[PDB]
């Protein structure tokens, strides 16, 4: 079902501090190496008046390298697919909620993403576009109340060298009823904007994710 090389199609509809936008993506990846790249294009609401970096982790844990001693909940969720819901709690009061519904047709994963952000300070790094990158992170995956959950303490590097903290919690749910939950584990992440045009109307994004037991 899931091949060594797969394609990705994505549409995100978003609203951040009252600003609506729509972004389309098309990408490719190696699900078993945990690597993927995506070309993103703003289709409505450009130029975005906030830091593109707040969106990038919303642009699929199918693309994660799982060793044979950790069950791979995400690769077992197809053909019906799975969905996730995420809260992002920024240190200065900004708050985001995002959801993705992931399906598959042929060699392509389809992503329907919704992204809502609010309470970002007008002179903060998000509305002033002063972010540089997410630092490499480790997502703690575990079961809480019968739901697969991932927690991350994230940090955005800012212009000037300060860090801007964000706490992530994501819940993950297969669409099929009887999909066995995995054991707890960790997923190391790194995510990089490889290139972008001046207003970030076009962005190339890359992520590498590896699961491990320690």
């Amino acid at each position: 079902a899931i091949k060594p090389d797969m394609k990705i199609k994505l549409r995100m509809e978003g609203n951040v501090n009252g600003h609506h936008f729509v972004i389309d993506g098309e990408g490719t990846g190696k699900p078993f190496e945990g690597k993927q790249s995506m070309d993103l294009e703003v289709k409505e609401g450009g130029p975005l008046p906030f830091a593109f970096d707040i969106l990038t982790t919303a642009f699929n844990r199918v693309f994660a390298k799982y060793p044979d001693n950790i069950q791979d909940y995400f690769k077992q969720s197809f053909p019906k697919g799975y969905s996730w819901e995420r809260s992002m709690t920024f240190e200065d009061g900004g708050i985001c909620n995002a959801r993705n519904d992931i399906t598959m047709e042929g060699d392509t994963f389809y992503n329907k993403v919704r992204f809502y952000g609010t309470n970002f300070p007008a002179n903060g790094p998000v509305m002033q576009k002063k972010t540089l990158k997410w630092e490499p992170s480790t997502e703690k995956m575990y079961v809480r109340d019968g739901v697969l959950t991932g927690d991350i303490e994230m940090a955005l590097l800012l212009e000037g060298g300060a860090h801007y903290r964000c706490d992530f919690r994501t819940t993950y749910k297969a669409k099929e009823k009887g999909v066995k939950l995995p054991g707890a584990h960790f997923v190391d992440h790194c995510i990089e904007i490889l290139s972008h045009d001046k207003d970030y109307n076009k962005v190339k994004l890359y992520e590498h994710a590896v699961a491990h037991s320690g």
